[PDB]
């Protein structure tokens, strides 16, 4: 019974670190809308299997990207299933989902499942250079990818900047183009004046390194954009 | 824009050939669900728009089965942009949707566009080679490849095995499998006992080179599809 077109702020935390477990309830019951297991690379099950158990008792929903099939998990509300449009190999748009729908056929079958068109968009991330993305883009590059999502009706359209702030023109040009996917926005949101600023552009805003940077920051971003 | 989901029989032409005679006019007032024009890799602009043209004037739907950017010409009701979904190239998944985009958005915008998944399921035709598609398939890759078609939203999973026919019982797991997408079969149909045979199977089939080979032979399976 989730609706991703009533969000504007989620976490997406990295089970390849680790949070202390105060911080992550509070996290849990900041006020985001989701809570996101990154399960990506150099992901492990075990990791993601301990972050799934703590934060499903909480009313927030709890959601796995799945980026790695070995670290699938069972439990979770809804599973967010990446194509980076913009990579240059295959699996990181259709190789990696037909392998998971081989392998585990019945699982996905008895999931929520959401498919996200991602654009990566900073060339020097880890993410870029796992998924040999052609990230070096122009805004008008960026827009079109997104027409691209728009067209294959995928419900969410991802920009991703990764640690760095991407141009916010890009941003608003990029949601001027969407009708009816929904704009998540990740890179380089830190604090409140960063989320309001991009959230005036993105549906749905990601904050996810700078809770490991500065937590109590990184926490101010839910009541930047959801507050008074 | 015209339900596919309604669908049943769609004939596929080649605009680098020509139909004799009145055999287009024939063909395009036969009954036929859609006419798709499609081609082979040597397909051109200029081909293309003497085809359109032609079909225009029908009620059928005509569609333009996009596999060249260049080759993108206005006046069809229907524009089908295929994704090759088992291609090892990323140009063939994306890449192509993409550079519409970018080089022709307002013509996309202005135009009724579905996506299209394919699966190339012979690994032995031009088209696999032209796509670098991994065509050299086991049922449940088949049936997986569907999966993800709906995964992607597609509202066409396309199973292709271009000139010759194709595995009855791939057409049957794959249809099992599909619940909210249509399923589109071509590959060597050519007359009216085959196009019934995979009709039973397949939510639309597609009858192809066959009209050239034995036009009136061709002609009978819209009624073996349809009664
Ligand atoms: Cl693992
Ligand atoms: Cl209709
Ligand atoms: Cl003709
Ligand atoms: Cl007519
Ligand atoms: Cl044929
Ligand atoms: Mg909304
Ligand atoms: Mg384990
Ligand atoms: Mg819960
Ligand atoms: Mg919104
Ligand atoms: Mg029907
Ligand atoms: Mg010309
Ligand atoms: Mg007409
Ligand atoms: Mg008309
Ligand atoms: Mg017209
Ligand atoms: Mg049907």
């Amino acid at each position: 019974m989730y609706d991703v077109t009533e969000w504007k702020h989620v976490f997406k935390l990295d089970p390849n670190k680790d949070l202390p477990d105060e911080q992550l309830e509070i996290l849990c019951e900041s006020g985001t809308d989701a809570v996101i297991i990154g399960g990506s690379d150099g992901v492990t099950e075990d990791n993601v299997l301990r972050m799934m158990s703590k934060v499903r008792r909480f009313l927030v929903p709890c959601v796995l990207e799945v980026s790695a099939i070995e670290a699938i998990v069972p439990g979770f509300d809804l599973y967010f299933i990446p194509s980076v449009l913009n990579s240059k190999n295959a699996d990181w748009i259709v190789g990696m989902h037909q392998k998971a729908m081989k392998e585990y056929g019945e699982l996905m079958s008895m999931e929520e499942i959401v498919a996200e068109g991602y654009c990566i968009a900073n060339p020097d991330c880890k993410a870029a250079a796992l998924t040999e993305a052609d990230a070096d883009l122009n805004m008008d590059d960026i827009v079109a990818y997104a027409r691209v999502s728009e067209l294959l009706q995928l419900p969410i359209f991802y920009l991703e900047y990764s640690g760095v702030l991407g141009d916010i023109e890009a941003v608003k040009k990029t949601k001027a183009v969407l009708e009816t996917s929904t704009l998540f926005y990740g890179g380089g949101i830190k604090d409140a004046e960063t989320a309001k600023q991009y959230a005036e552009h993105a549906d749905v805003i990601v904050v996810g390194n700078a809770v490991y940077e500065d937590f109590d920051r990184a926490l101010k971003t839910v009541a930047a954009v959801k507050g008074e």
